[PDB]
């Protein structure tokens, strides 16, 4: 019942990957923190952010305009714990950059190392899909920088398959 993730590859001694909607994953497994593909004001427009604010009914967006209100926005690389809400039992909102914007790609490595306060993690592929990082890139950091347990839900089976070739090379 605790942390029961299901049908993942081991890829190392401490990060999985798994071919799944991350909120699909979150409802399942119930885990201990679920990681946001966060941006710096917590508004969550669209894509993972969106999908897993509208899977706790816009309770997600109220509680982070509050926390935003008193302590400002984040950094990119930086991020804070919120509640989980029905989803986990918290949420990890981290932001990673996005360079479709103009902010550094070096920044990818800040970004995980977020994931290193926390012993177990159901996350999505940082900076990918729209924020235009290289996913494969995104997962070679992923493995050289997480030392805690990380679950990767990566939704797409194309991307999927050639993350995991990559990492088989
Ligand atoms: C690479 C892509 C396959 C992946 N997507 C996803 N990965 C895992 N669980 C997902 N659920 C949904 C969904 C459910 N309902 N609606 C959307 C998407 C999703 C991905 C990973 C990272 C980031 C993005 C997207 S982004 O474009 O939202 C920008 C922020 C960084």
């Amino acid at each position: 019942e605790v942390n029961s993730f299901s049908g993942y590859l081991k890829l190392t001694d401490n990060v999985y990957i798994k071919n799944a909607d991350i909120v699909e994953e979150a409802k399942k497994v119930k885990p201990t923190v679920v990681v946001n593909a966060a941006n710096v004001y917590l508004k969550h427009g669209g894509g993972v952010a969106g999908a897993l604010n509208k899977a706790t009914n816009n309770a997600m967006q109220v509680e982070s305009d509050d926390y935003i209100a008193t302590n400002g926005p984040l950094k990119v690389g930086g991020s804070c714990v919120l509640s989980g809400h029905n989803l986990a039992k918290h949420c990890l909102h981290v932001v990673g950059p996005n360079v479709n914007k103009g902010e550094d790609i070096q920044l990818l490595k800040s970004a995980y190392e977020n994931f290193n306060q926390h012993e177990v993690l159901l996350a999505p592929l940082l900076s990918a899909g729209i924020f235009g990082a290289d996913p494969i890139h995104s997962l070679r950091v992923c493995v050289d920088t997480v030392r805690t347990n990380v679950y990767l839900a990566v939704f797409d089976k194309n991307l999927y398959d050639k993350l995991v070739s990559s990492f088989l090379e």
